[PDB]
This record gives C-alpha cells, structure tokens and sequence, in this order.
C-alpha cells in the first residue's frame, strides 16, 4: 500500500465571521498539519464544514463540549 | 442549493523534489484560489496527486503538453 507522492492539504485560508450556535454544530473536524496554519473546522446541519480561529475562546469551548457529550 | 459556510481548501504546503517522468503523469489538477499560494498538481499512475512549484519551467512545459495531447 504505497502512499501517494505529495497530494495537496485541506488547510483553511480564513474563517467564518459569526459564532455558529450550538444548535448548528453536530460535530467538527481539525485541519491537517503539513501547512504551518491548522485550524478547527465545525460541521453544521445546513452547510458542510466551517473553519474557525482556535484563538477565539468560544471555539475552544465548543470543542470541549464536543469532547464531553 | 445553499453553498457550504466556509470549508477548508486543498492548498499545497510544499512540493515534491524530483520531476515526474512524462511516463508518470496521465493528468493533473490545479489548487484552489482562496489561499494566496496555489500550485499545479500532477496526477501519476502509481500514486495520487503531487504538488509542483509553477516556478520550475518543466512544470509549465508538462502542463502545456497536457493542454495539447
């Protein structure tokens, strides 16, 4: 099972601009690592994936809530 | 058909280090645009996708060959 050669990388280039209400986040996903600029990605109910600045405390709080329940 | 909110972006963080022989490139793909650092991606026969610095003339030449035949 040889690994690919050097595919691109799903890295966020920016972030939304409004906190997604908990009623709009059933899960999340983190970016890669290759790019020196990872970020947290929230999965909503009427969209797909949304990048979020890990610098905003609410982002860290929502991630913590996802780790619990 | 509402568009997602702000998904990540397949942007290359680096590039391979050896020119892929024409005998190893049946197609290619370009990165996105959101990230201020797009790149050309070559598709081989025994791998997947490979990012390439558009600064290397051979990359531009191989792309031209793909546009012709």
């Amino acid at each position: 099972a040889p690994m690919g050669s050097d595919p691109p990388t799903a890295c966020c280039f920016s972030y939304t601009a409004r906190k997604l209400p908990r009623n709009f986040v059933v899960d999340y996903y983190e970016t890669s690592s290759l790019c020196s600029q990872p970020a947290v990605v929230f999965q909503t109910k009427r969209s797909k994936q949304v990048c979020a600045d890990p610098s905003e405390s609410w982002v860290q709080e929502y991630v913590y809530d996802l780790e619990l329940n």
